[PDB]
């Protein structure tokens, strides 16, 4: 039962959940990663991993993927949301001089994730190994388009950081353009094609149509959780919401403010049914009778039912994650699954 501020009947009726036939060993198995990269206590470990719901956010997105690829992607996502929180503490504790030299180290390693894989900072080392992975799917070019997607992802994460630090909110428009960064929509994006096994040519994946399709997935993605995170972020002093930038530069109440995100929310997803039927138009035309035809075709269209999948995948993450249970915490300024 979704809290009714929350509720989107869009979803519930036209986006049917998916799940992976791997979850099951995905979760225990990016638990043990977690555990054996140290990058939560072993005590934060056992009660918080299962219950954060990580990988069934993944593998309720990246459908068809191969095991070893969604085990990944899995092992990299449960690290970036580590990641967040480490940048969120970093920031709370003023820990300007320890930012930046984790920020220098990511990039560094990833360039050069193999020369990272023991780091003497865990996190540097969790992000290299999953990064290493992630680089043995498809061509170089492809780890070249992740890598300068990723660059940007970590200085947009910088710039947060000076937002917070200051005490600045961001205007709507500066964080419309900033927060397809801090979700990481290419991020995302660009996962979609070792998933369906096929490095794209510039010429499809910059098709109109994929693209819009795309795009449409990572925004509702990035402001449902925008919405859903609402009130733990008010409690922890985040800055970064859309909500947020709409109570302080446009003068709306809170009540205000979450009903125009959720409209907003509304609409990628009617946007999105709308273009989705041109990406699918496109699928089919790719497949011309030649075998490298067929090939993009069927990546094409696995890559836009795994867009539409992130809609619903999203969605009820939301409410079943324990990263967002503001209510239960003893302290609603302090996760309990937060390294303090
Ligand atoms: C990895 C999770 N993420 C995306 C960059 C950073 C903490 C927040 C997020 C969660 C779920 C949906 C959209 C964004
Ligand atoms: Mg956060
Ligand atoms: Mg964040
Ligand atoms: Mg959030």
């Amino acid at each position: 039962a979704v809290p009714p501020s929350l509720r989107l009947p869009v979803i519930e009726a036209a986006f049917p959940r998916q799940l992976h036939p791997y979850w099951p060993k995905l979760q225990e198995t990016t638990r043990t990663w977690l555990l054996e990269k140290r990058l939560m206590p072993a005590d934060k470990v056992e009660e918080y991993a299962d219950g954060l719901c990580y990988t069934d956010l993944m593998a309720g997105y990246y459908l068809g993927a191969p095991d070893e690829v969604l085990q990944a992607i899995a092992d990299y996502s449960a690290w970036f949301f580590v990641w967040d929180d480490r940048h969120d503490r970093d920031i709370v504790h003023g820990r300007a001089g320890a930012w930046r030299r984790l920020r220098g180290l990511l990039h560094t390693a990833l360039d050069s994730p193999g020369d990272h894989l023991h780091h003497e900072d865990t996190l540097v080392a969790g992000f290299a190994d999953s990064v290493r992975r992630l680089y043995a799917f498809l061509p170089a070019t492809w780890n070249a388009r992740f890598a300068r997607h990723f660059h940007t992802v970590i200085e947009a994460y910088d710039r947060e950081f000076h937002n917070r630090t200051r005490g600045i909110v961001p205007g709507v428009e500066e964080y419309l353009e900033l927060r397809r960064l801090t979700s990481a929509h290419w991020i995302w994006t660009d996962l979609l094609e070792p998933s369906s096994g096929c490095e794209l040519p510039d010429a499809v994946r910059k098709h109109p149509a994929y693209r819009r399709a795309a795009l449409l997935s990572q925004e509702f993605a990035a402001w449902y959780n925008d919405l859903c995170s609402l009130p733990k972020e008010i409690a922890g002093d985040e800055v970064h919401n859309l909500g947020i930038s709409l109570i302080t530069h446009h003068s709306l109440t809170l009540e205000e403010a979450i009903g125009e995100v959720r409209r907003r929310v509304e609409e990628c997803i009617t946007e999105f049914l709308a273009v989705e039927r041109d990406a699918l138009r496109f699928a089919d035309e790719l497949a011309d009778g030649t075998v490298r035809g067929k090939e993009l075709s069927g990546a094409v269209r696995a890559n836009v039912g795994n867009m539409r999948n992130w809609f619903s995948s999203v969605y009820w993450f939301h409410h079943e994650s324990g990263r967002y249970m503001v209510d239960s915490w003893d302290d609603r300024s302090t996760p309990p699954y937060v390294n303090n």
